[PDB]
Formats: structure tokens, C-alpha cells, sequence
């Protein structure tokens, strides 16, 4: 499935109704809670960026992105990163996440993120299930580099 991946600088230049619904369908807050928060969370600054999979008709299939690990330094999360159930399975979420990862280990040298439901498709991107509260999946700019 032909997706171009964006950097978001315009949050209200997209249609995320669809993202949004199906999402909460699932159960899911994430995307709800990026768009709500977006004015004191915007993605916009150093050390930060959201990125939308658009189809080949312009439409929103997938969103994610990475911004700095509170508390920690050297350390970004990533965020919000979620593919419309008819769009899965289609090599989306691999280039979202391929994209994020190499951008953001240029200002990080530790990614780290929790997901409870996807730990599969993480450990296939090389990050390493950990026991934490905040995190359940790490990875070092190292083991990024060596692969
Ligand atoms: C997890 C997620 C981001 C992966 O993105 P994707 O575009 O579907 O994944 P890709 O097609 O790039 O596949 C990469 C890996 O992701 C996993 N994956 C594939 N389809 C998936 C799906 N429908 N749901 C969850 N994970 C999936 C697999 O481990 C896959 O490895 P493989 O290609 O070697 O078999 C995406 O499916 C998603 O947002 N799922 C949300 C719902 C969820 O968490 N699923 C749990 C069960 S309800």
C-alpha cells in the first residue's frame, strides 16, 4: 500500500475525524489526546515532530511521532503513533516508525515508549521489552548504529 510519510507543521490542514474515530472505537485515547494537547504539546519545536502517512488520495492513515522523555535527558519518547485498522498490516507502521527513529537519534541517544498491545511489531524494529511503569520498550543509539 503507496503511503507518503509528512512531517506535521499544520495540525488543522488535515481531516483527523477518521483517526479520531476509529481510534476511540478501539479504545484507544492517543490520538484524541495528541490533538487535544496540541497547543502546549505542538511537535513544532527542537527535539520534537509529528509525522502523518497520507494514501495515495491525501487521506490520514496513520499518524506518529517522538519529542523529549520527561525527566530523563538524552532520551525522546515516542508518541501517539497509531494506523487505521483497514490500513494495517501494509508495511505503514514499519515506515512511520523507520523515519521517527532515524530523526530522532539524532538529538537522542535512548528511545523509549509504551505500548501494550504492539510489543511484536516493536521487537521487529529492534527495541527491547522492559519492566518499567512509564515505558514497556528501549532502544540505544548504539544498537540503532550497529544494526
Ligand atoms: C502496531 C502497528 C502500529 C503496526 O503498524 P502496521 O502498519 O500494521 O505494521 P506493518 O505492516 O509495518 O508490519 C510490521 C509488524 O507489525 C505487526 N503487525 C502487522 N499487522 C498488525 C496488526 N493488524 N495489528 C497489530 N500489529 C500488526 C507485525 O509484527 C508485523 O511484522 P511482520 O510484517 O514481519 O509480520 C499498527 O498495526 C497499529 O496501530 N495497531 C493498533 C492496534 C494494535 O495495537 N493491535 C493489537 C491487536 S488489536
Amino acid at each position: 500500500m503507496d503511503v507518503t510519510i509528512e512531517r506535521v507543521n499544520d495540525f488543522d490542514g488535515y481531516n483527523w475525524l477518521p483517526l479520531l474515530a476509529k481510534s476511540s472505537q478501539e479504545g484507544f485515547q492517543l490520538v484524541e489526546r495528541m490533538l487535544r494537547n496540541r497547543r502546549e504539546e505542538s511537535f513544532q519545536e527542537d527535539g520534537e515532530a509529528m509525522f502523518v502517512a497520507l494514501s495515495t488520495t491525501n487521506q490520514v492513515l496513520a499518524c506518529g511521532g517522538y519529542m523529549k522523555q520527561s525527566g530523563q535527558a538524552r532520551t525522546g519518547r515516542i508518541r501517539h503513533v497509531y494506523v487505521l485498522p483497514e490500513a494495517r498490516s501494509h508495511g505503514i507502521g514499519t515506515a512511520l516508525l523507520e523515519k521517527i527513529m532515524s530523526e530522532a537519534f539524532l538529538t537522542y541517544d535512548r528511545l523509549v515508549l509504551y505500548s501494550e498491545q504492539a510489543d511484536p511489531f516493536y521487537q521487529g524494529l529492534g527495541f527491547q521489552l522492559v519492566s518499567g511503569e512509564k515505558i514497556t520498550h528501549t532502544l540505544d543509539k548504539t544498537a540503532f548504529a550497529d544494526s
